[PDB]
Parts: structure tokens; sequence; C-alpha cells
């Protein structure tokens, strides 16, 4: 039996080859790169919420968000109806940001796509969506 | 333009809960078992290549090594024709551990087969084969 799980992680490998020059590049760890994509796309986010999906470990998470938020990335506030969750959203400096890198990451995934197969690439991600919905 | 590389992280968790029980009931991490089952497979393995195979950070690497050799799974060598190399292989204590798991294992994967489809299962499988190859 192959492995399923480590064959997307190292699927994953092969891909990020593409992105992590222009992280390196732009100076952002790939962590605060999921962190940033999922707060553009889904909004303001409980920061439990935002772990989960962003699929990064509570303990790392904590240096995650207080290292974006340091450098003007994101904003931190509690709920106003409950103190004890805690929201996070990019700020416009980290809009910007998301921004200006999206040209470079549309590019890298031009050349994912060409040495990939556009077809090939849309069947992968259609399957992957359908693997998510397993999840018991 | 969605996350392929977020997205194969996702769909790994999904398909992760299928087997954490019995590697939660069996105490390991699956740190420890992506180790194992490259070893297993690929047989006695130098350790940078191991880190590269079994996507593991090089710091957490050392740490894995160190306590799966405390455990008895692994044993450390150096190549006797480059002493600077470090080959890693299972000990017959982890051939066993391997063995042991393997049942449980492949009723995971007929869990995951039943919910995802059998055939669907092949695809991705193939299709992520495939995204490995392209990289650089």
């Amino acid at each position: 039996r192959p492995s399923l799980t480590l064959t997307l992680l190292q699927a994953r490998e092969a891909a990020m080859s593409f992105f992590r020059p222009s992280l390196n590049q732009h100076g952002l760890t790939e962590q605060q790169w999921r962190v940033i994509r999922i707060l553009r796309q889904q909004g303001e986010m409980e920061s439990y919420q935002l772990a989960n999906q962003a699929c990064i470990l509570r303990p790392s998470m904590t240096g995650v968000l207080a290292r974006l938020e340091r450098d003007g990335i994101v904003r931190r506030w509690k709920a106003p109806k409950d103190q004890r969750r805690v929201y996070v959203n990019l700020t416009e400096k980290g809009q910007q940001c998301f921004v200006s890198m999206s040209g470079d990451m549309e590019k890298n995934y031009q050349r994912i796509q060409e040495r990939f197969g556009e077809e090939k690439l849309a069947q992968l991600l259609e399957l992957l969506n359908e693997l998510k919905k397993i999840k018991p």
C-alpha cells in the first residue's frame, strides 16, 4: 500500500519549489503566506479556526500571528460579544502585500500548468476538493 | 486562484483523521510513522535523503531519529567508506512494529476507498505521482 498521505506531502514539495523563491524573494515563510491566503479569501477569522484551515499547529500559530501582527500584516481583536475569542484579519498593509505577491504567484501557477497540464491540474484540484469532503 | 498547495495539505488532514487514532492507539507520531514507512519500503537510507523523502525539516529529524533510536526502532551507522555520512535502517523490532500496525492501516485505507471511491483513489494517486515529477 503506497502512502496516500506521504504522497500528498511529496506532491506538495514538488509544487512548493515553484513558489518558495518568490516567498524567499519577498521575505515570507510559507506558513505566513497560508495565513495571508486564508485571511484574504475568507476574511476575518477566529484564531483556532484559522490554524485549522491554514494547517498550522497551535504552538507555531502563536508565533506566526505575533510576527505578522508585529509587521503590520494582521490585526487581532477580541470579539465584542465574547472576549475569550480572538479574531484575526489582514491590515491594509497585509492586503497590499497579498496584491503585490499575486502577479508572481500567478506566473508560478502558469509554470505549473504548462509543465503539469492544464486539465490535469483541474482534475487534481477537483479530486483533492472531493478528498477533503471525506473528513468524518 | 485556489491554492494547490494549501489544498494538498487540507486533503491530507482529511485522510489523516483515518490514521491518527491507530497511531494515537499505537503510541506513534505521524513523523515517526513516515520515517518507518520510508525505511520499510526503501531500506537503509542516508539521513538527509531520509528527511527529504519523509518530508521532515532537519532540526526535527534529529529528534525524530534519536527518539526512534532510543526506542529500538531504528539503528544509525557511519558509512564504512565515508564516515561523515550517516545511514539509517529499521531494526528487527522496528520491522515487527511496521508489521503489526499494517493490518490496522489497511482497514483505514479500506474505509477511505469506500468513502472516497476505489477508482477515484487510483486517479488521485496516479495524478499525485505525476505532480511529483514536475519537480525541477
